[PDB]
């Protein structure tokens, strides 16, 4: 087996990169450890930046999104008995965000790929990368007990947070930046109409709550919980009661509840690795960095990493300008750090932290009061939320 670009992982990063490359005539093979079904079971993201939307259109997979996607022009933040709407369109200069689930985006990409006939190997076990610094790197894996070898020119590590790619860069070459938060998000997906046309982020004394959606008849809700919690200790009944407790009364009373389709706990963390490449290997998406969900940037950062990698591979293959690939990490890290700073800020002003003194509580409240009450303050939230420009 030989291909031009080997891609590890068939989550949205690998699929999006594989689609863009296939359409430009660059052959690629995607290797995925799990089954299509398993990948399709991950709920995750709900909010997309315009840059991700345009990239899906460029990859030719935007029909259903254009049809089913909900374009949002504002978001709301509730705190201390107040509800403040941030007009994203006005304050960002016409930009907006699109609500379309990650499950959907993935489904759409998996379909486009199957129809194009590009190679995809699910259940590829024991993936190992070799000769990363040579001119001929290769990937080895096993399918049906047989160990196959895949020869290629470049390898894109799009295997997420628990992937094998990042582990393949010499530890003495990497710089890891990390921060773990003392809480997670308990999410509940229900077949009910959302309580609001726009999202509502809520800072409440009992802890954070978020009212999101997937469509007009499908909702996604979250509440902040301690890392010590087990999803089995949270019945649907218990979740709805807690959620109602953390929302403004007028919002809590319009809430249509119902049984859950999905329920899980996602712990929060920030994680950056530098550089994002080694020899013929380039990391993308969660494989290289993690942001807490508060700012809705994870999938959106994978999109810009992929857009950057794709464009640099085009130059190398099409224009014989392979030296440009050395700039991969520099370009990506600039956008990554700004998104990390925003996700960190959002997380710190909206959540309840354990062991927090009186001065800090007061400062947290004042941050919200200032930023939501100043025209310049609102613009900083909005321009960051819709997403900063791609380089
Ligand atoms: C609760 C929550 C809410 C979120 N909300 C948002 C949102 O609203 N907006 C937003 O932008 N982001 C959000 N995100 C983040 C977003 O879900 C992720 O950043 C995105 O899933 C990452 O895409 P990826 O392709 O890099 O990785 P993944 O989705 O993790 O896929 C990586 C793939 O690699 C495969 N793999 C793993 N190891 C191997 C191996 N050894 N060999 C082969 N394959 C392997 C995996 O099975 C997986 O299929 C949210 C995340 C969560 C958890």
């Amino acid at each position: 087996m030989k291909t031009q670009v080997a891609i590890i992982g068939a989550g949205p990063s690998g699929l999006l990169l594989g689609q863009l490359l296939h359409k430009a005539g660059i052959d690629n093979v995607i290797l995925e450890r799990q089954t299509p079904d398993y990948v399709l079971g991950r709920i995750r993201a709900g909010v997309l930046e315009q840059g991700m939307v345009d990239l899906l259109r460029e990859a030719g997979v935007d029909r259903r999104m254009a049809r089913d996607g909900l374009v949002h022009e504002g978001v709301e933040i509730a705190f201390a008995g107040q509800r403040r709407r941030i007009d994203l369109k006005r304050l960002s200069g016409g930009k907006t965000v699109t609500v379309y689930g990650q499950t959907e985006v993935t489904r759409d990409l998996m379909e486009a790929r199957e129809a194009s006939g590009a190679t995809t190997v699910y259940q590829a076990a024991e993936v190992r990368l070799h000769d990363l610094q040579g001119e001929r790197p290769y990937v080895t894996f096993e399918r049906d007990g047989e160990r196959l070898r895949l020869d290629c020119d470049y390898i894109a590590g799009c295997d997420g947070f628990h992937g094998i790619s990042s582990q393949s860069i010499p530890a003495e070459r990497l710089k890891v930046f990390e921060r773990v938060y003392p809480f997670g998000w308990l999410g509940l997906l229900a077949d009910t109409p959302p309580v609001s046309h726009e999202l509502i982020y809520a800072n409440h004394p009992r802890g954070f709550a978020l009212c999101s959606q997937r469509s007009a008849t499908r909702s996604r809700y979250y509440v902040q919980v301690p890392l010590t919690e087990k999803v089995e200790d949270w019945s649907d009944e218990r979740f709805w009661t807690e959620l109602k407790a953390r929302l403004p009364a007028e919002v809590a009373e319009k809430l249509v509840t119902g049984p859950s389709l999905e329920k899980s706990i996602a712990p929060l963390r920030s994680f950056v690795v530098e550089p994002m490449q080694h020899g013929r290997l380039f990391l993308a998406g969660d494989a290289a960095h993690i942001v807490p969900p508060t700012g809705a940037k994870g999938l959106n950062l994978a999109a810009s990493d992929v857009s950057t990698l794709y464009r640099l591979l085009l130059k190398a293959y099409r224009e014989g300008r392979g030296e440009l690939l050395e700039r991969y990490s520099a370009i990506c890290l600039r956008r990554i750090w700004k998104a990390e700073r925003f996700s960190w800020w959002m997380t710190s002003v909206l959540h309840r932290f354990p062991d927090t003194d009186a001065f800090s509580q007061r400062i947290q409240q004042t941050e919200l009061e200032y930023y939501l009450g100043s025209e310049a303050g609102l613009a900083t939230i909005a321009e960051n939320y819709v997403g900063l420009p791609y380089e």
